[PDB]
């Protein structure tokens, strides 16, 4: 009985701050998810995310990075919830053996990151509690931090409801029928139809871009992370223990400093169990690589945050061939915005994807460049499900 100006599938990480950027606009929006965000059952709880804008993964992504760090500032003043944390962020690994490492370093210098540069003792000396080798190089990124990401999304609701977004919750689209001049979209509580579509649905988008006639390689994965007890004198925020995210021989981890004591969180990025969404086992310590792969490089790095494990939590990264985001407009569909594939190091730029989005959803292009995320790009494989 109801349309809507835009419609959003997935009110999470990036539906809900598109959400926002629409509805600060006054245009009537309809936000629609299969649960109350924030919740525990995408990829974007566990509390806390890093924010980097020297991007080891590419230094293509700064500008993107940079946007969205003054749009979390802008949230940090608008709302009561805590947004942002400048504890910086330090990434190390083996002296010329890390392309993450490299590429971070190159895009500081290319954009003229404020960065300090330092080797072995050097960082032991500057931050104690981290051991590394003498052969061990390091860039630390005073400016960047973390994010309180439930918050975030819980901030962005709050604002755009206050604003006449409506948020459809615990409602699980099922169907999508598009049309030239209109979308529409089936749940069991009902249709809704709209003049334009925002798909943003996490690690769901695997599942459920195939309703679209699009036939993306997307692969969901379960990634863990664990709170610890740690010694308080050298892992607080509050005694500047940095966030980091560094490569070592095994792959590349991630961390943040105990905040409040809460403990020193890590997390083992390059490994996860190849997972579906809807039966995915969200209970951390089912796989011995949950609490033993995180162990290992604490004992190895960080020995005084190797104590009790006080808490762990299940997530999910969802993956693209080239792990690049996927942002553009549907292939067949002008009306239809696409939004996945944000590959484990998304939320970051979810205030700035919210502004990309809600460009292409009221106008069909952005200010911003999103080349490289482009749904039509060879190193994702895409294609239709039939033609
Ligand atoms: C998992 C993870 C990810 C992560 C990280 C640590 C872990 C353990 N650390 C990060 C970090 O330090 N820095 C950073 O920049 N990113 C980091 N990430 C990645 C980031 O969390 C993800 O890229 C991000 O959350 C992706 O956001 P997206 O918006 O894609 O995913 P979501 O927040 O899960 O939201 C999807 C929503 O859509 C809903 N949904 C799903 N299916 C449906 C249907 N059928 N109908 C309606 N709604 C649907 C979900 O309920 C969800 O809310
Ligand atoms: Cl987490
Ligand atoms: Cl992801």
């Amino acid at each position: 009985s109801t349309h809507f100006d835009v419609i959003v599938v997935g009110a999470g990480s990036m539906g809900m701050a598109a959400g926002y950027q629409l509805a600060k606009q006054g245009v009537k929006t309809l936000l629609v998810d299969a649960f109350d965000p924030p919740h525990t059952n995408g990829s974007h709880h566990g509390d806390t995310r890093i924010i980097r804008h020297a991007y080891g993964e590419g230094r293509e992504y700064v500008p993107l990075a940079l946007r969205s760090q003054e749009l979390w500032y802008e949230l940090e003043k608008e709302t009561h919830h805590k947004i942002f944390t400048k504890t910086g962020v330090l990434v190390f690994g083996p002296k010329g053996e890390s392309a993450f490492v490299a590429e971070t370093m190159e895009a500081a210098k290319e954009h003229s990151l404020t960065v300090d540069l330092l080797e072995g003792d050097e960082i032991n000396k500057r931050w104690p509690g981290i051991t590394v080798p003498e052969n061990y190089n390091a860039i630390f990124e005073p400016n960047s931090g973390v994010l309180f990401s439930e918050n975030c999304i819980r901030a962005y609701r709050e604002l755009a409801e206050a604003r006449g977004a409506k948020v459809l919750t615990h409602t699980r689209v099922e169907d999508f029928d598009i049309s030239p001049d209109s979308v529409k979209i089936e749940t069991a509580n009902g249709s809704y139809t709209a003049d334009k579509l925002i798909v943003s649905m996490g690690a769901w988008n695997s599942k459920l871009l195939s309703k679209l006639n699009l036939d993306i390689p997307l692969q969901p994965y379960r990634q863990v992370v664990g709170f610890f007890e740690s010694d308080e004198s050298k892992y607080s925020n509050d005694i500047d223990f940095p966030g980091f995210m560094v490569e070592v021989p095994n792959g590349i981890y991630y961390g943040f400093p105990s905040f409040g004591g809460c403990g020193l969180k890590l997390g083992y990025h390059t490994f996860g169990q190849k997972i579906d969404p809807d039966t995915i086992n969200r209970e951390f310590g089912v796989y011995p690589e949950d609490e033993s792969n995180l162990r290992a490089f604490l004992e190895e790095y960080m020995p005084g945050a190797n104590g009790e494990l006080k808490r762990g939590a299940v997530c999910m990264y969802t993956k693209t061939l080239d792990e690049h985001f996927i942002i553009d407009l549907h292939p067949e569909h002008s009306n239809v915005v696409i939004a996945a594939g944000f590959s484990g190091h998304g939320f970051k730029f979810s205030s700035g994807v919210g502004e990309v989005l809600s460009q292409l959803a009221l106008t069909g292009k952005t200010e911003h460049d999103i080349s490289i995320f482009s749904i039509n790009r060879p190193a994702l494989k895409e294609s239709l499900q039939k033609t």
